């Protein structure tokens, strides 16, 4: 089965039995990628152990797969380990079961819901600082992803159930705890490397009623919602929304419990890790966090409360999310399997094969980038915004099946950060990791955690 | 390969191709047992999956099998579910390893080294106390295993690594989260019914290093022992009489490691759901509360402090914990795998077969108990205790690998409760499950947990 590019005439690395060329990630996903972009040129083909997963890095021809024939072929993701219940969750459901959950979810996740999420989500923007201050006040240099993800959390809690918690202050709190266990899959772990030599093991796992996602946060939330469920009805969040649209081809019962567990994970570790960056970066380059301050005190004056409307505002602001968007794409890869044989820009893709976007890669190509290991705001300016091609720079995806939940992910991070500027200014300690080196393993995240200095404006 | 017992002449259940007889555990173990053994009688023979389980209740043959035959033979119990690295811990290993363990951790568990280990566990009955009288004072229901549990924390954890947490005031702390993951494993979940349909998925999970105890928990604290042995080496508990012990065949550090977590969770689950029985009865049994009350005072007047001698000064007290465990033998069943094709007292077993003895149906079983679902600690009195046959109550199995932490469980049991019944009595309240009803599941645990009433003398 690996003589499969080979025939094709597509070019790249030569695979062991059964390992194909899994182990080239000893170096994590990112850096095999623009190594063998660099190598092969614009496409390339590899195998997760015995399976074909082809790489590419033409815009058009990625349009053509997340856009144009998305639909008709490539419609889903690849399986990746036993899943159980979850098998329902938009994010892993295929064909025309993933084409409904995505119209009963999408309503949800539109900028006016958005907009009354708003206030909400300023309340705990209170709490993040009042937490924060204690221990500026206490000159400890402090680790991010903790008092980001204690924030990250209150805000998904309250988001989609309305749950209150200061969880930096109640990590006590049964709720909390089961909620964190849900973390970003580790693909170069022990477990996905055995799942990818080893796949045959997943309908092996699925009959064992073994679950990637804690059989006991699971068991937890889903008997947790049908509690709420049966609160509310009858006596402005997530579920709400999603209750109110099964009162109608209705959303399940099921199935609703394992769409709120997706939107918990991905609001949590996702927006937690990208603010640990941000924060990275606009510590070791003092101006353009200085100039971010200045834009929040001119369209809010007097530490003025942000509105829906004040952050959109904000271009600057926005300028420096993108551009740490693209220095840290946290998805890496997107792909989409090749359900039929198909011809797309004039290149035979055969059934089964898994296409592969290089997100990472493609974000440092110097040929669209200059100087794109640097972290350079003034690549998204209003002026030049226009020279980048939506095709290369793909944060959250393309096409009917990117990121549902990446206005509210912006609008949740701009939030925070205003907040947070509006008070303090954040400094590089001696324990800074400076250059933050990369996690090597299957995850986007800093090799050391991001500690700085924070000091009260 | 279920024709074995029927050639044999033995009589059982008649299995179902690949089930077994698994199906006739929808009403938990116990009730199955008691079932057979009425039925059948002395011996029978059943089918989890395609496994043999001969099942015995005669004392000499049981005798046979824990004791004169132990090494040769019966030496180990049966595989149960992907243990990882947790193949080394003592209750788990096989043969000469196992053996070795045992010496090596035995003098650990010495009536002379737990003596030392006495006031450690005499502070934390403080804590235990004060922290119900703060749910006296507020005349509130108290769900025992809660509070129960938290003491048997804070005893393991200060026992075995000197970690001194208020446990139930503090949830929060990442010690204490981990060390709780460790929970007894219902071997009636879907998990381990799979396993016994399928073991031949064991070493399917193994390759796939996924593990019964949670990759976490144990990736946490083997890097927390880690930190622990090179903080003591060099500037009275488990950890350094271990520690020792590879200061020469000596133990090895992972080993050390996986010993701990077995020792974590034994003083865990088990303590805190028997002392839960116990107060059970005591309160649904005034009369033997207020006894039991009337020693600890005439032994230790004036609420008097428990030392090592007096606890074994008390005799009564002792009663009701034996008889408690009569009532509800956490194991439920003890195990042996046939090594080897042997003749005992008169019968042939052939190699394979995993040779059991029902704890459980045992201590109910008329024959040897009058009135046996009866709670009456009588039955253990100086003049009666010696009627009873050490091979049909069995609470902590007996031979070379029976329980090696009884003597230290009996000592940490009966030292909470003194300190407990000299402060409070236990009340049944109207939310007090009466009869207590037992999980039907694959743990010997209630089916509702105990709520009583506390109330200071
Ligand atoms: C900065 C934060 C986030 C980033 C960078 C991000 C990125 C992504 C990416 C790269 C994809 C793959 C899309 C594709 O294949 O084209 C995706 C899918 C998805 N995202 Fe996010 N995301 C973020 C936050 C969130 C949040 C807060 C939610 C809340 C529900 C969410 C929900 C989803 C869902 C449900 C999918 C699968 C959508 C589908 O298959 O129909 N994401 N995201
Ligand atoms: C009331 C509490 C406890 C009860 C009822 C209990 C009961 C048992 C039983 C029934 C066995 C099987 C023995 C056999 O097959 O003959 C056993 C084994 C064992 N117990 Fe416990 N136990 C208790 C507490 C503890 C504690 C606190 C420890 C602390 C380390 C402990 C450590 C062990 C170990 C390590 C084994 C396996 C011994 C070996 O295979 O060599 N147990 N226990
Ligand atoms: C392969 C996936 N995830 C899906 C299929 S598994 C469910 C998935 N997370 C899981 C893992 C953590 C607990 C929930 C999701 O949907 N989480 C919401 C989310 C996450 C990140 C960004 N936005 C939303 C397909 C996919 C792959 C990459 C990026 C997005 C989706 O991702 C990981 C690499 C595992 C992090
Ligand atoms: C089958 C076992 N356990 C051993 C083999 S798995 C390791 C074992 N617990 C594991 C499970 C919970 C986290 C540790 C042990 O050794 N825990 C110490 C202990 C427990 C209870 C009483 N004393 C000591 C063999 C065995 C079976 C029954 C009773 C005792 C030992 O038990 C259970 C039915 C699973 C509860």
């Amino acid at each position: 089965s690996h003589g499969l590019f080979k025939k094709l005439g597509i070019p790249g690395p030569t695979p062991l039995p059964f390992l194909g060329n899994i182990l080239s990630y000893h170096k994590g996903f990112c850096m095999f990628d623009m190594e063998c972009h660099k190598k092969y040129g614009k496409v390339w083909g590899f195998y997760d152990g015995q399976q074909p997963v082809l790489a590419i890095t033409d815009p058009d021809m990625i349009k053509t797969v997340l856009v144009k024939e998305c639909y008709s072929v490539f419609t889903n993701r690849r399986p990746f380990g036993p899943v159980g219940f979850m098998k329902s969750a938009i994010s892993i459901a295929e064909d025309e079961e993933w084409k409904r959950l995505r119209s009963l979810l999408s309503p949800t996740f539109t900028s006016g819901k958005l907009k009354e999420m708003v206030p909400i989500i300023a309340q705990y923007g209170d709490v993040l600082v009042r937490n924060l201050r204690r221990e500026a006040e206490t000159g400890k240099p402090v680790t991010l992803k903790d008092v980001f993800g204690a924030y990250s959390m209150d805000v998904i809690t309250s988001t989609s159930f309305g749950v209150n918690i200061d969880s930096l202050n109640n990590p006590q709190d049964p709720f909390v705890e089961n909620t964190k266990k849900l973390l970003r899959f580790d693909f170069l772990d022990p477990f996905f490397l055995s799942i990818t030599v080893f796949p045959f093991l997943i309908p092996i796992l699925e009959v064992l009623n073994i679950c990637v996602f804690p059989r006991e946060v699971t068991n937890f939330l889903r008997k947790s919602v049908k509690r709420m469920k049966e609160s509310r009805l009858e006596d402005v969040d997530f579920l709400q929304l999603m209750i109110d649209s099964q009162n109608s081809k209705a959303l399940s019962d099921l199935e609703l419990v394992a769409q709120s567990i997706i939107f918990i994970f991905a609001g949590y570790e996702t927006t937690s890790s990208v603010l640990s960056f941000i924060m990275y970066e606009l510590a070791t380059h003092p101006d353009v966090q200085q100039k971010l301050q200045e834009e929040i005190d001119a369209v809010l004056p007097n530490k003025a409360p942000p509105t829906y409307d004040t952050v959109l505002q904000m271009e600057y602001l926005d300028m420096v999310v993108n551009e740490t968007l693209r220095l840290f794409p946290i998805a890496m890869r997107l792909e989409r399997v090749c359900k039929k044989d198909v011809e797309i820009n004039g290149m035979f893709i055969p059934k089964g094969v898994v296409v592969m976007i290089p997100s990472y890669a493609l974000h440092r190509d110097p040929k669209y980038w200059t100087e794109p290991e640097k972290f350079l705001p003034e690549r998204f300016s209003k002026k030049n915004k226009d020279n980048i091609d939506p095709y290369i720079y793909t944060p959250f995806g393309s096409g009917p099946r990117n990121c549902i939940g990446m206005r509210f992910a912006l609008m949740n991070m701009k939030l925070a950060l205003i907040r947070v500027l509006q008070n303090f200014s954040f400094k590089p300690c001696k324990e800074t990791q400076i250059p933050l080196k990369l996690s090597l393993g299957g995850l986007l995240q800093p090799e050391k955690p991001v500690v700085l200095k924070v000091e009260s404006r």
